[PDB]
This record gives structure tokens, sequence and C-alpha cells, in this order.
């Protein structure tokens, strides 16, 4: 709508904490019948209503955990700001949010918000040490573990080697772990070379940038 003020994406850190803006642009004259968000799935989230007040009917989101972000609503003005905060974010919390403003009598107007929860992976490369030898093998690994949404690991290398990685999911439901092996036949000339491992995630401004020098044997 146009009518409607929202971010069209929201992000905020797993266990932290997020404001979901919203307000009804036009200032008319026309009373707001009552204020709701909605998740999606139609569970409602939060709302302030005729003439009961302000409620939040869903166990999940209880009030010791959403708030409106002004909570001293004089007149119907002060009802254009149906701004919501979350704190102590889950996973859960999660989803497409729409902010809808009932106005008399006909008819109701909204926008939406998508809350996205991020959580920043722990991240670490290290060598393995290998004998020269035909058969390609894992030189160098790197583990991006508990991040979402999913890390992205790529290498720095100046060997012909093929990095191929694994996801597993994370000890955090929503979270997951990328494990990436690079391998190439172990041939000598790789004792001491450093080759990077890169990690991509949205929580870091840049890249992060893990050396490693590889070892080879005898
Ligand atoms: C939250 O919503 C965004 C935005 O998507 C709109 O409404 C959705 C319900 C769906 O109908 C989309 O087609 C609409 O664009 C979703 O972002 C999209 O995600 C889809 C997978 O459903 C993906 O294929 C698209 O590339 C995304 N669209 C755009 C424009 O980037 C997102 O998936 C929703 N998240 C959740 C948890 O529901």
């Amino acid at each position: 709508d146009v009518r409607v003020r929202v971010l069209p994406e929201v992000r905020g850190r797993l266990g932290g904490t997020v404001e979901l803006p919203c307000h009804l642009l036009p200032p008319t004259t026309e009373r707001v019948s009552q204020v709701t968000w909605q998740r999606l799935d139609g569970t409602v989230v939060a709302a302030f209503h005729p003439s009961f007040g302000v409620d939040f009917p869903n166990s999940q989101f209880s009030k010791d955990r959403l708030s409106f972000v002004r909570a001293r609503p004089e007149t119907n003005a002060d009802l254009r700001d149906a701004t919501l905060a979350f704190r102590g974010l889950r996973v859960e919390d999660e989803g497409n949010y729409t902010c809808e403003f009932a106005t008399d009598p006909n008819g109701t107007r909204r926008g939406v918000t998508w809350l996205r929860v991020i959580a920043q992976p722990e991240n670490h490369a290290e060598a393995q040490e290998v004998t020269i030898g035909p058969q390609s093998v894992a030189v160098a690994r790197c583990v991006s573990t508990g991040g979402r949404p999913p890390a992205r690991i790529t290498w720095i290398s100046s060997l012909g080697g093929e990095a191929k990685d694994t996801q597993e999911p994370g000890i955090q439901a929503g979270t997951v772990t990328i494990i990436s092996r690079y391998s190439l036949v172990p041939v000598g000339r790789a004792d001491g070379v450093k080759v990077t491992c890169r990690v991509e995630h949205e929580s870091f401004e840049e890249p992060i940038l893990l050396p490693v020098t590889l070892s080879v044997r005898y």
C-alpha cells in the first residue's frame, strides 16, 4: 500500500532486538478502528483493539518480549505509528509481518516487513599434514559453524585444487555449518604454501580471510 509506511526488510542478530516501523502516511481525519500485526501464516502477533486497548494474543510472542515502540497513545493521531519492537529474538520470530490499519468504515490498509534473524558463525581453518602420493586428499580444511544464513566459503590458492565443501545443520536450530576440504594430489611443492580460506557472511562487513600454510611429508 501507499497509505502504510514500513521497511521492506529488517535484520536482527539471533538473540538480539529489532524494530519493525509502521505508520499511516496520509495524515487524514479518519479514525483508526484498530491496528494489528500478522505473520503471513496468519498468526496475529500484537494488536490495539477499538475500546479494549493493546493486546498480544499469541503465547509465543508474549508481552514480555514484544511491545509497541510508542506506548502512551493519547488520540487517534497517536495511532498512526504501530511500530513494533521484538526483544530476545528466536529463529521462529523470522517472518513476513503484515502491519494492518483498520479505518472507518472501509476499508483497511497495510504494509509488509520481512523480519530476518541472523546468526554470526564461528570460523577456522587448519592445515592437514599429508604424505606425498597418487590419490588426491584434503590438504586443508575450513569450517564455518552455526551461521545463519549459511556462510559461503571460497579458497584463494595457487595450487590446482578442487575445494569441495559439505553442509550439516548446526547445533542451534536455524543455523548451518559448512565444512570445506581443499583437495589436490599432494606433491611436495605444496609445503609451506599459504592458502586462504575465505568466508563470506551477512554478519561481517567483509569476507573473513583465514590463512593456512600447507604441509607435506618425508
Ligand atoms: C518473505 O517475503 C519475501 C518477499 O516475497 C513476496 O511474498 C512472498 C510470500 C512470496 O509470494 C514471494 O513470491 C513474494 O515476492 C520472500 O522472498 C522471496 O522468497 C522466494 C521463495 O518463496 C524466493 O524464491 C524469491 O526470490 C524471494 N522474492 C524476492 C522478490 O526476492 C521470502 O521468501 C519470504 N520469507 C518467508 C520466510 O516467508
